[PDB]
């Protein structure tokens, strides 16, 4: 076939129900995760191909950076909970790889208040038990499927992409390879 299971993607032997319809997994340490948020776009792509009433889970994982790394879950908890993603995600990026200027959860909280979130409404939201429930899904979505690995995108519980099976001579063609892959996923 064109779309092959162990090629583009793999299936999970033991599937997970009522999982998100896409799911992916992240962390402000990982290498891959920088170039798919900021070189290639993929979590954007991925959208702009998706089938009408689709939503898209982007979470985070503890398994990179120890103790920095669990503060970065609960602070993009708190990016979930305040709507403003797209407002730290580059400066997380960057702040983790690039400047290296994140070495505490108190950078972190720099990094948002930046971004033009208040002190209190962060310092609020960083200790709610909406936020706490938050890490909890989190948390429980990536030990539901298995997840040692990063960047990592899961269709429906029980499809997993396999981008280590695609061509990378040219970025573009990347990024619509792994979208087109998602939706025809999606439609399976």
């Amino acid at each position: 076939a064109q779309y092959e299971d162990g090629k583009q993607y793999t299936t999970l032997e033991k599937p997970v129900a009522g999982a998100p319809q896409v799911l992916e997994f992240f962390s402000f340490f990982c290498p891959h995760c920088y170039q798919f948020e900021e070189v290639l776009h993929i979590s954007d792509n991925v959208k702009k191909k998706l089938p009408e009433g689709v939503k898209m889970t982007k979470y985070h994982v503890n398994f990179m950076g120890g103790d920095l790394g669990k503060d970065l879950t609960q602070a993009w908890a708190v990016a979930m909970a305040l709507g403003v993603e797209d407002k730290v995600t580059v400066p997380l990026f960057e702040g983790v790889q690039k400047t290296q200027t994140i070495r505490s959860a108190s950078d972190i909280r720099d990094v948002f208040i930046n971004a033009g979130i208040k002190g209190e409404e962060y310092d609020a939201a960083w200790n709610s038990f909406v936020v706490k429930s938050l890490v909890a899904q989190q948390e429980k979505a990536a030990a539901d499927v298995q997840l040692r690995g990063v960047p990592a995108m899961f269709v429906n519980g029980k499809y997993q992409l396999n981008p280590q099976g695609m061509d990378t001579s040219n970025m573009d063609v990347f990024v619509q390879q792994y979208a087109d892959t998602v939706k025809y996923l999606s439609e399976k």
